[PDB]
DNA sequence: GGCAGTACTAGTAAAGTACTTGAGCTT
């Protein structure tokens, strides 16, 4: 029903601005807690026929370091996506200039719209995410610890001072469900930090290939 | 004384996985 549906959504929104608070992007103390009745009271309950149509729930957010970059969340309308709706999201892109955006998919991609998601690296990148991956945090289950995406600084001196070429490192894959949470490119490096039952702490840095 | 036939001696035929493949559905 439109509760079911509503209560999806906020747990979309939600979550998505973990997402974007997760990877130092400006984001309001408010923007991250939002009980389900003030998201209501806000975005007008129901969406059959209602004030929320899957558009205005997206979201523009800005970087710390710079406001340039900013980024962008759409939400499509439709149960599956193609090349040329895809391309009216771009189109949005090169008109507000905002090069980062990402797209939450209610149920698949044509195989044609990834591969023209994979197309253009330099001008926009696209990430694909499915409606239920961000129906939950992962970063909060206890079997995940915590990540931080290594500045390649602290990389140059992390290979200086146990003397390791890049190859030698543990690796983990770009399609990773918390690569994507972060979203990592190949060739970063991670930095996990994790509990362990012998030292107490241990640290593992996993390179991303 | 010669020819034919027979015999003997010397060559000679549980489950589980990955991988692939064919079909079925889409730009």
């Amino acid at each position: 029903d439109d509760e079911e549906e509503t209560y999806r959504l906020w747990k979309i929104r939600k979550t998505i601005m973990q997402l974007c608070h997760d990877r130092g992007y400006l984001v309001t103390q408010d923007g991250l807690d939002q009980t389900l009745e003030e998201f209501k009271a806000q975005f007008g309950g129901k969406p059959s026929e209602g004030r929320p149509r899957r558009t205005d729930l997206t979201v523009l957010v800005a970087h710390n370091d710079d406001p340039t970059d900013q980024m962008f969340v759409f939400f499509p309308e439709e149960p599956k996506v193609g090349i040329k709706t895809i391309k009216v999201y771009c189109q949005r892109m090169q008109e507000e200039n905002i090069t980062r955006a990402l797209i939450v998919v209610q149920q698949g991609m044509t195989p044609s719209a990834k591969q023209s998601l994979v197309d253009m690296a330099p001008k926009y990148i696209l990430e694909q995410f499915l409606q239920q991956e961000l129906l939950i945090n992962i970063t909060e289950h206890e079997l995940v610890p915590e990540h931080v995406v290594m500045t390649k600084e602290e990389v140059t001196e992390l290979l200086a001072r146990y003397k390791l070429r890049e190859n030698q490192l543990p690796r983990i894959q770009a399609g990773d469900p918390v690569a994507r949470y972060f979203g990592i490119k190949r060739g970063q490096v991670v930095k996990i930090i994790r509990p362990s039952e012998t030292a107490g702490r241990y640290i593992t840095y996993r390179l991303v290939q």
